[PDB]
């Protein structure tokens, strides 16, 4: 074992940070009820939902 | 289901909408005793009643 750096334990804290992203990414299309609250959700379905609203 | 927009009601509205339409020019007729009430209902009928009422 290295006692310097941890890699068992940064690979661990990476994939923390991408699933705590994917799961702020959810939780606000149920807190707001709308599938697409940015363009970064679905920029052809922001653009065609406001022609539709609209 | 979409928490966001209920389109089941908003189709039984739309569809309450058209019944009580027709159920407003169907209680106008009886309160009244004319089936013309107003040329929406037939212009024919209207323009040959007013000549026959003539």
């Amino acid at each position: 074992m290295v006692v310097q750096h941890n890699l068992t334990a940064m690979n661990a804290n990476r994939q923390l940070g991408i699933t705590t992203g994917a799961q702020a990414k959810s939780s606000e299309k149920l807190s707001s009820g709308y599938k697409i609250n940015r363009a970064a959700d679905d920029a052809a379905g922001l653009t065609i939902s406001e022609k539709m609203r609209s």
